[PDB]
């Protein structure tokens, strides 16, 4: 199956050519960099790029994607990207976008030994336990699973709010604001979970109120 | 500037509608999941999604994006995604894609205190030191910077090869194979660094030869 | 103050000599390695070594020490040591030992920007929030602080129980068992928090029951 | 074997009593905290506590212990402890202490699948590759292994020097200074590897010179 990859280069040239066909300054626009307005934290197993889903222009989104769109406090990968987006790129928005049908969430919920994946998926099991009463009450399994996807987005938003960068910038500037959204591969629609950003911040501030 | 975000939802519906216009089974195709053939490790500050650059179909790529497309051995985020892609998704290809003009590489090369970012960017400085003689010899700064982008891709490919998952699968199956590519925002072209995958594996195997 | 360190070597020779004086086979015993019976997870700012506090013999304890004796699921340092102690050393006991007066806990509770320390100490603030009602009810600050030290030990014990290694070994072998203890620098006494190990395991098993 | 642990509490009381017997203000001294003068980074599988080996007083050493005494740049555990020791405790010395016979180093050198341990031990294999020519030249295996222990200490010292905290403090204050030592369980002696601290710093500064 040696040919399959050499094909990726032909499809790349084709895409470049039509994009110039669609717009002559396409790669001229691309080159002069205005900072992204968004930090997007999404899932590695979601199937459509944020830029497609949202209609955002190239360079408008700075993108982190990981299994189940997690924001873990001892994960330097994501922590350093939040820090960098807020403090140095001066992003106006941070979105955590989950998606229904998420493979990572489903795999988190399977009681098996997944090696290296175990401590990663553990975070999702932690989300479940944080809402155990509500989740267990939901009879249908798929409905429960979708609710878990949603609560995970909410909890990862809470974890973004805990960051010093976010709080300092918000105090000083009133930005970035945080959004929790969920994409639905069935109808292609983005849904806003209407994450109550101000109240999350107030709850976290009870023991961590900075200037 | 309260309106700007509510606009993202209108652009989402517009994108969904035209995609159905372009193809009626678009969201029907999207729903029935064939595993991705690729794991793509790219940079958070690259501006065009892999799916665009390569012409790959939605769901064909499982995507991780982080600052400067790093594969760090104590980063559970990326390690768990490599493990998951190789062992459970049975990905046929792993691509590390860097890009010229990379902000993360450039910031790594600035001698300043960037807080949380410091130990992340340190990895890139480690790449420089690994090729210090070659890099220092390059007089022009931008040329040096582009070469660093390239060597970083090569070194992160080496780090993918060190993984037990990769070696075991390759021994048993002959896949995944690893690619190191670099995107160029100036002309939109993907370039293959022609990473010599077999020899990297042999060098690493001198002290870590598994079955 | 150049001399102060060269003194450490004289004190080392003195300690070696008296230990031979105290016992001639001291370094002969030391050399033939029986696996540790304990994994000890303690705090970097505790002042007396576990081996002293407990009367354990050298080599009896495999020791991890970090700020505030945390067991974080995305911390490969501690996760790999739990995995290694349980699976390869076949440790019979895992102890999480906190200590009153803990500087890390106190610093977690100070609302300031501590740079790199912020996401580490965040874990402790997470413990507080998990028991917010109980903790806030405690009027006296020091009493609250001691209670937090205790609850942190309990929560880090819960995090050890979530590990696949621990559960598998316990199912198969009935070991290791987990202990949560707290050292008190004021009277030198170890206190058992009497962590109910079996019930923690049952609660965690509601969504993660392995074989 | 239910009794074995309840014994640890009797040995604790015995130790407390004799320590008061040895010195009446022992626990009074312990309570009033002068900051540690040392940050000690040692190995989890070393058998004698630093405080014993060195003759240091309780509270004089702030201690981190992990498998093979590694200082990994994406390990928040150790990075946050270096940051905290240098910036907030104002430690005068940082010691990385390895030890001959190290189980972690030996296990790193075994070509097998150790699960979660793999990416941790990979760091040690990286040290080997950095000195591959020198190490491979050493015919005797044990001699090679001891040399690897030594080079690992040297490389982890280099990694401490890369930290912003260390460089800033050293520039401003002339402290902390960094030491690389190795303990020998056979004779109980500490050996100084005489890590050339100033030159390491100069080499690292070629691309990372801060103020
Ligand atoms: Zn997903
Ligand atoms: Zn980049
Ligand atoms: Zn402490
Ligand atoms: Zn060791």
């Amino acid at each position: 199956l040696q040919e399959t990859h050499d094909k990726v280069f032909e499809n790349n040239k084709s895409w470049a050519t039509e994009q110039v066909a669609k717009d002559p300054d396409f790669f001229k626009k691309l080159a002069a960099g205005q900072n992204p307005e968004y930090l997007w934290i999404g899932c590695s197993d979601s199937r459509i790029p944020a830029e497609q889903i949202t209609g955002l222009q190239p360079g408008d989104a700075f993108v982190h994607r990981n299994i189940a769109n997690l924001v873990c406090n001892t994960d330097l990968n994501v922590m350093s990207v939040i820090e960098y987006a807020v403090k140095h790129l001066k992003v106006k928005h941070i979105v955590v976008c989950g998606h229904y049908g998420c493979g990572g969430v489903k795999a988190a919920m399977t009681p098996k030994d997944l090696g290296l994946m175990n401590p990663w998926l553990r975070n999702i099991r932690d989300v479940y336990r944080l809402h155990e009463k509500e989740l267990d009450a939901i009879a249908d399994e798929e409905a429960r699973y979708e609710r878990l996807v949603e609560l995970n987005v909410y909890e990862q938003c809470r974890n973004v709010v805990k960051t010093a960068a976010l709080q300092q910038s918000y105090a000083e500037n009133g930005f970035p604001v945080i959004h929790g959204w969920v994409f639905n591969f069935r109808d292609g629609l983005l849904k806003d979970l209407n994450v109550d950003f101000e109240t999350i911040l107030k709850d976290i501030q009870k023991i961590y109120n900075l200037t």
